[PDB]
């Protein structure tokens, strides 16, 4: 307790000497709570207008239009110690992943280098604006790697001074930069060097991309066994129990020397132990600790959350195949048969899984998997919408999935080739590419942003007709040079100036290991859709008046949007569809 947390606790109040009132109306109940002090502050979602002009038919759909509008009674819950038989299945397994994780791996310190390079290039390192402007100009001044020293040596000392998280189904933990890249330092590796791989983890999907993702799922299929179980967990990140980062914490027993040690301290001071501060209107800022729960920088909760996930899910399954009796105790011999069990067949179960973090799919060896619940429950991954004791719903078609927010379609061309391609409710995809997030938007970053949406759906979303129309519309009405871009970037292979019918050749043809046939497709009429009846099934307004007044009349449009634009080099890229090929 307050050793660990008073030194950060203590140094916040001095800041706000003239505010800090321990607050008796305090609203915590699960959280440990220290003080409060004086402040006043807050983003919301902006529309794309180069988007929203070229989808004029979901101007009248409120599926779209509601999404550009507008539980922290779930952060404030507690969840109970795991019984003792759990507790030895967790390290059991926990002991095993690690070891079979680091078999073709090695943990190693990611350097200043790495972390000023990412920087410079805008990945989403949830950090705060302070001293230096953005993380940019911090990271070009050798008072920031001062600061940073002084924290880094403090860590070798076994205390923390301001590693200190800022809150803001989603709660996100900013923390300042310094703080960030001493995370990144020690537990980096995961990420940069893709343990989570499917090559490497055989259940992860780490770096897979959307346009193998279906693939993955067909392959998971393929294996002899029961229904396909996608159960989500309510609230995932605050079922994360001390135990859960006390068996994640177990990466640092395959590091040495000062890693080993820095690893050890963002452990223990930084995830075992937390502080943080929160916005109340009543406004005041509280700062309040507690020992459990995820918040880490969201890359680090992507791969534990995937461990804890590949854990949680493999004791589900020995439960389903009857590997031990009961979590209240396991006997000595029961845990040599959990030990068995792994060495004998733990690869083969990580394969029958695809597992995104929080998010999984899961082939078991029979149907007895589907009410397995002793040990879920009492790990506290609690399912989603299903009463704690009612057996899960599997899914008979991998076609009918859930997974990373998709389905997936078999769709085959003219040709005989096989496609498995990503699919979700057209309503959600328009709606999304409609919003942009933040303030002191030009009109030409405006348009890049859109141009990178209608390249995402030429790559990903071409079997969709309004997604394939509205995205040669968009392409036509940017000027063809223009960089697409993005402030938040899976692999992103649309994210380029190259022509998309080259894109999409290399990305599903020549890249494509599930095509033996390397034949490149030489127009985008060879590239098939999904059948009509599903394209309307997933959403499509084909065969609407408004959506045919919109296609016949797309020219205008594009024009609508080139005269705002200005005086600017354009490519007419209709004429790619035969409807418009004259
Ligand atoms: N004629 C339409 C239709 C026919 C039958 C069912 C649904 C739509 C149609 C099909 C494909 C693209 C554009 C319009
Ligand atoms: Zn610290
Ligand atoms: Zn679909």
């Amino acid at each position: 307790n307050l050793d660990i947390i008073g030194k950060r606790i203590e140094k916040i109040k001095q800041e706000h000497e003239t505010s800090w009132h321990y607050d008796q109306d305090h609203p915590y109940k699960t959280w440990a709570y220290h003080g409060s002090y004086e402040t006043k502050q807050t983003a919301s979602s902006m529309v794309n207008g180069v988007v929203r002009l070229l989808t004029k038919p979901w101007d009248i759909i409120p599926m779209v239009t509601q999404m550009a509008m507008t539980f922290k009674e779930k952060v404030d819950t507690r969840t109970q110690e795991p019984k003792e038989g759990t507790k030895k299945l967790m390290k059991i397994t926990a002991e095993w992943l690690w070891k079979e994780l680091g078999k073709k791996k090695t943990p190693r310190m990611c350097t200043r280098e790495e972390f000023t390079r990412k920087v410079r290039s805008n990945a989403a390192l949830g950090a705060i604006f302070n001293k230096w402007k953005s993380a940019r100009e911090a990271v070009e001044d050798s008072g920031f790697w001062e600061l940073v020293d002084k924290e880094r040596n403090l860590h070798l000392e076994g205390k923390c001074e301001t590693c200190v998280y800022n809150m803001m189904s989603r709660a996100i933990w900013y923390m300042w930069l310094g703080a960030r890249f001493l995370e990144f330092e020690a537990l980096g590796f995961l990420n940069e060097d893709h343990w989570f791989s499917r090559e490497n983890s055989l259940s992860g999907v780490e770096g897979e991309g959307l346009h193998k993702l279906g693939y993955i799922l067909r392959d998971v299929s393929k294996k002899e066994g029961g229904a396909m179980y996608a159960d989500d967990t309510a609230g995932w990140d605050t079922r994360i129990t001390l135990e859960d980062l006390k068996n994640e914490e177990m990466v640092t027993n395959h590091m040495e020397g000062e890693h080993k040690k820095l690893a050890e301290a963002i452990f223990k001071l930084t995830y075992q132990n937390k502080v943080v501060r929160v916005q109340r209107p009543t406004t005041v800022m509280d700062i309040i600790s507690r020992r459990d729960q995820r918040g880490s920088g969201q890359v680090v909760t992507y791969g534990l959350n995937t461990f804890t996930n590949m854990e949680a899910q493999l004791i589900r399954q020995m439960e389903g195949e009857g590997v031990f009796k009961s979590i209240q105790h396991l006997t000595v011999t029961e845990e040599i048969a959990v030990k068995n069990w792994l060495v004998r067949v733990g690869r083969e179960r990580l394969s029958r899984m695809a597992i995104s973090g929080d998010d999984c799919v899961v082939k078991p060896l029979d149907d007895r998997f589907a009410s397995a619940l002793t040990a879920l429950n009492d790990m506290g991954k609690v399912r989603k919408d299903i009463q704690q004791w009612e057996p899960s719903r599997g899914w008979n078609d991998w076609t009918q999935v859930p997974f990373c927010s998709h389905h997936f379609h078999e769709l085959i061309m003219k040709d005989g080739r096989v496609l498995v391609v990503p699919c979700r409710n057209q309503d959600e995809l328009i709606g999304r590419a409609r919003i942009s997030q933040g303030a002191g938007w030009s009109l030409r970053e405006t348009a890049c942003l859109g141009k990178s949406y209608a390249q995402m759906w030429s790559l990903m979303y071409f079997h969709r007709r309004d997604l394939r129309l509205a995205a040669n519309a968009i392409c036509s009405a940017v000027p063809s040079h223009w960089v697409p871009t993005s402030r938040t970037t899976a692999t992103h292979e649309w994210m380029t100036t190259e022509d998309m019918l080259t894109v999409w050749n290399r990305v599903w043809i020549q890249e494509n290991p599930w095509m033996e046939d390397k034949t490149p497709v030489e127009s985008w009429e060879e590239i098939p859709y999904l059948g009509k009846r599903e394209d309307q099934w997933c959403g499509s307004l084909i065969g609407l008046t408004s959506r045919a007044t919109w296609a016949k009349n797309i020219q205008t449009a594009i024009n609508q949007v080139r005269s705002l634009i200005g005086n600017e080099e354009y490519t007419d890229y209709m004429p790619s569809m035969k409807r418009f090929r004259r």
